């Protein structure tokens, strides 16, 4: 039955938000990444295998938010403009996944690449986190769903793009806030110049489901979403654990990604939950 019409407004923002993310648009073969060949190879063992595990990690969530988390989300929507933007991020996410692919394939040996994979393949902490995330959007998959149902698969996405990829962003800016890997590190923020505008604009939409919730499904909503933050911030530390204390950098990530959950947090319109931190300086630096 209906069609989109952009000469009528559905909203507010999804036609600022639509224009933003097309003059955002960008594939990897603009930014070559052969010179950052003559920095890779002064890492030491411990550094490239962090950098490839993390860059693993960010690779399975983009193929999991442009094949599910999208896709499962705009498609019940009723307002088709929104629903425009979000198809357009998808693809973009998909976009982001590929990146990763061409910054491996100049890294490393194809053998090498199998390895980071595997890896990732068949990592528990990945899996419990993808599977928490992508569960959320998976209930969605009948033929209608209800508003607390589509409200929590957005958490989880603002979930996903503004705080999970975070612990793994974090070392592409470090090593490029050193003047290292920096082609890897451009790629890294035109991937967060989008993540960062997905944040926002999931969250606003699920502001304005959340404005259309009973007073009851509010709370048992807010209570889901303390809940979930939660039991993903756990799974963070494990990561954050695993992945960098061979190069002495747990704390600071932790300290970054309860900033960025923070974020995500106010992208929701929800007040922050970790003690308000100092950055960083070089991932500053490599922002
Ligand atoms: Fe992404």
């Amino acid at each position: 039955m209906r069609a989109v019409n952009w000469n009528k407004k559905e909203d507010d923002f999804s036609l600022m938000f639509w224009k933003q993310n097309i003059a955002q648009f960008w594939t990897e073969e603009e930014i070559a990444v052969s010179s950052d060949k003559n920095t890779w190879v002064q890492l030491s063992k411990e550094e490239q295998i962090a950098y490839k595990r993390v860059l693993g990690g960010l690779t399975l969530l983009d193929t999991k938010q442009g094949g599910e988390g999208m896709p499962l989300v705009l498609v019940h929507l009723e307002n088709l403009q929104a629903k425009s933007v979000l198809a357009f991020m998808g693809a973009m996410e998909e976009v982001h996944a590929k990146s990763y692919s061409h910054i491996f394939t100049t890294l490393a040996t194809e053998e090498e690449i199998d390895d980071i994979f595997d890896w990732v393949d068949n990592h528990p902490l990945l899996e419990k986190k993808a599977g928490i995330i992508t569960s959320y959007y998976r209930r969605l998959l009948k033929p209608e769903v209800t508003k607390k149902e589509l409200y929590m698969a957005m958490v989880a996405s603002v979930f996903l793009e503004s705080y999970l990829f975070y612990s793994g962003f974090f070392y592409p800016l470090y090593l490029a806030g050193q003047g290292k890997l920096t082609a890897s590190g451009e790629i890294i923020n035109l991937i967060i110049r989008d993540e960062s505008i997905h944040g926002v604009f999931v969250g606003i939409l699920a502001q304005q489901i959340f404005a259309e919730l009973s007073a009851e499904e509010q709370q048992e909503v807010q209570k889901e979403t303390q809940e979930l933050l939660m039991e993903l911030y756990e799974i963070e530390m494990a990561y954050t654990e695993e992945i960098y204390t061979s190069i002495g950098l747990v704390e600071d990530v932790n300290r970054f990604v309860r900033y960025n959950a923070n974020k995500g947090l106010m992208n929701l319109g929800l007040e922050p939950k970790f003690e308000e931190e100092e950055i960083n300086p070089i991932v500053l630096n490599g922002l």
